[PDB]
């Protein structure tokens, strides 16, 4: 703990319950390509990995970009604003913000984390807010960047977040690691990156940085 200077959080699945409105998004897709929707549980595990890979499991490769264009045509428009912050998110932010800088690290696309961020009242806790871009397009790609645009050593940050794609950007910037498991991933899979702390309540979190 007493190394860490900042915190960084993934924004979906760990402070943005946004899973009615990607459901939706998917379902949407599905309905225009005319293709039976998979269920529930299959589209929680679409919640994390790229969208093209999602697709490539139950659509043929030549539909994927056509797909991935109908997604974004209901999430934009629709689906972003079918999301709610977590319980007691707002508690947590509050707590931690007053003792560090915090950013927002996600593989969404810089505008729509920093658009749902505002429209979620909790883009004014972040000192940054950094997606996916040219410059940065898997979580390593955005961590490095927040690290190197706020000058700080991988020592001095931890990501909060609730996927294997933020154990492993952890893993390969050198930053530590805090799972939590109220979220989109499985507490299974997390384990199996060896997370610093864990939480299933954004309360425990807390508790790390005493």
């Amino acid at each position: 703990m007493t190394s860490i200077t900042a915190i960084f959080f993934d924004l979906d699945g760990t402070l943005v319950d946004s899973s009615i409105g990607i459901h939706n998004a998917f379902t949407y897709t599905f309905k225009e390509l005319g293709v039976p929707s998979p269920d529930a549980k299959t589209i929680r595990g679409f919640m994390g990995p790229p969208l093209e890979s999602s697709f490539a499991t139950c659509l043929s490769k030549d539909q994927i970009s056509e797909a991935v264009q109908i997604y974004r045509s209901y999430y934009k428009a629709k689906g972003i604003y079918e999301a709610q912050l977590f319980p007691q998110i707002i508690d947590l932010l509050e707590e931690l913000s007053s003792s560090y800088p915090l950013y927002i690290t996600t593989t969404k696309d810089t505008s729509t984390a920093q658009d749902m961020a505002k429209n979620l009242e909790i883009h004014h806790f972040f000192d940054g807010i950094y997606g996916s871009s040219p410059e940065a397009p898997h979580k390593a790609d955005v961590i490095h960047q927040a690290l190197q645009t706020h000058q700080l050593a991988p020592e001095q940050a931890i990501i909060i977040g609730d996927t294997k794609f933020d154990m492993l950007g952890a893993r390969e910037t050198g930053i530590q690691k805090l799972a939590i498991t109220w979220g989109f991933g499985e507490q299974a899979d997390l384990l199996n990156y060896q997370p610093d702390y864990i939480a299933h309540k954004p309360l425990e979190v807390l508790a790390y940085f005493q």
